[PDB]
């Protein structure tokens, strides 16, 4: 990997892995760097942000550079330039996906490339597969390539690191030194529901504390930067554009794991412990600001990269399957990723209609890749809400230990039953809310 930009890396069949430390310019130098050369060399380009926060995070940089923002998040005008075009990850994926016409790109420039997501990792293979076709060049920015083992990377500042015994339920005694804090705290933990209960008990122990998820980030990681808070607590949001003024980070460095079991459901197992890169963006949260040395890093366990189970690799062949490059060609997962998946090349692969419904069970239906591909491969149009109440008795929804019910499109009150039942739908009350309100067709 390489820790700065030269304009050779723009050349066609040129993959090159800008791995750097947190807060080392990314966004801020080495970006608007490569988008000047970009345009002076008339080459088209993508510029793919894993979020709309970091997407308007990056407009500021790249402030009178001509680049066309292809996201709400950025207020757009006319025109004139079309060199440099700039989305989110899941649009680019959802985009190719779709009968739209997306640009042959001959640049690609992927911000936070390691991250995790389906349509995130199917990108990275497409992306590589181009590449390697000699038809592009990509740059893949990221502090942790994929596969590193290094969950201790350099930092701006000096970083205290230390191995405790972290709580992951509400406590009475035996972590002093969480609340005999006076400094802000990012506290990662394995769980929607986790953090709630933690959040509860820091609450009542006097602290401000804003919750974050993978699924509140976009419309509530503002918060933190409009209002005062002692704790942020939160899933994974490391790699989503999670800049915090913050002194110290609490990383259970465990959470829970969407896995296919016998092929036939998604539960989530765990929680599990988190990947080298994971850790390592978790710790990067802080000794970001090389005034402040001494920020704290507290973990709670150790690492693993035995992360095959999750369910985000095979929904990331899911989605590459259904992805048009050239005849007969199905691009390859990124090859550092390839290994984590066992699947038959193409065997995902819908047919125009059925992956109309895949598409948009995913956007506006909002669900999960493996439970929306169940859904469009059987044939069944989107609003057709049956098979949320037909599975079998196993796939019962509980809620408050009683039996989940909705008021149905059809005037009748059924039991939440889905013929494929997926973990994911169903893990916290907003979760379920959503899935109830789609088994009752209101979306």
């Amino acid at each position: 990997p390489v820790e700065c930009f030269e304009p050779s890396m723009l050349k066609k069949k040129q993959l090159t892995v800008l791995d750097l430390h947190p807060g080392a310019g990314k966004t801020r130098r080495v970006l608007p760097e490569i988008v000047r050369e970009a345009i002076k060399t008339r080459l088209r380009t993508v510029i793919l942000a894993p979020t709309r926060v970091v997407a308007a995070e990056m407009e500021e940089a790249l402030r009178g550079l001509p680049v066309r923002y292809m996201t709400t998040a950025v207020n757009v005008t006319h025109s004139g330039t079309e060199i440099v075009d700039l989305m989110c990850h899941a649009t680019f994926t959802s985009r190719l996906l779709q009968p739209i016409r997306v640009p042959n790109y001959n640049l690609y420039i992927m911000d936070e490339a390691h991250f995790t997501d389906p349509s995130s990792i199917a990108a990275r293979g497409y992306i590589s597969t181009r590449v390697e076709m000699g038809e592009a060049a990509a740059i893949f920015m990221t502090a942790t390539p994929p596969g590193t083992r290094d969950a201790f990377p350099d930092s701006n500042s000096p970083i205290m690191d230390t191995e405790v015994e972290v709580p992951e339920r509400a406590w009475s005694s035996g972590f002093d030194w969480v609340t005999d804090h006076s400094g802000k705290t990012v506290w990662f933990v394995p769980s929607v529901r986790n953090g709630n209960e933690i959040a509860a008990c820091l609450t009542k122990a006097g602290k401000r504390v804003i919750q974050l998820s993978r699924k509140t980030f976009e419309t509530e990681f503002q918060k933190t930067k409009h209002q005062e808070w002692d704790f942020v607590v939160t899933t994974d949001i490391s790699e989503m554009g999670a800049n915090f003024k913050a002194d110290r980070v609490i990383d259970s460095r465990r959470c829970l794991k969407p896995v296919i079991l016998d092929g036939e459901r998604v539960i989530l197992a765990g929680p599990m412990p988190v990947t080298h890169a994971s850790a390592a963006q978790r710790r990067g949260r802080i000794g970001r600001n090389p005034n402040k040395p001494g920020d704290e890093y507290l973990y709670g366990g150790g690492c693993a990269e035995t992360d095959e189970d999750h369910a985000h690799w095979l929904e990331a062949r899911m989605l590459l399957d259904n992805i048009y490059l050239q005849d007969g060609l199905i691009a390859s997962l990124y090859r550092p990723e390839a290994d984590k998946v066992a699947a038959i090349e193409g065997e995902f692969k819908l047919r125009t209609e059925q992956r109309k419904t895949f598409v948009e069970l995913m956007k506006r239906g909002d669900l999960p890749v493996w439970l929306a591909y169940q859904v469009a491969s059987a044939g069944i149009t989107y609003t057709d809400r049956r098979w949320c109440f037909d599975g079998t008795t196993n796939n019962t929804i509980m809620e408050d230990s009683v039996p989940a019910e909705v008021w149905t499109r059809h005037g009748e009150k059924r039991v939440l039953k889905p013929r494929w039942m997926d973990a994911r739908v169903c893990s916290d009350h907003a979760a379920l809310k959503s899935f109830k309100e789609f088994a009752a067709g209101k979306r």
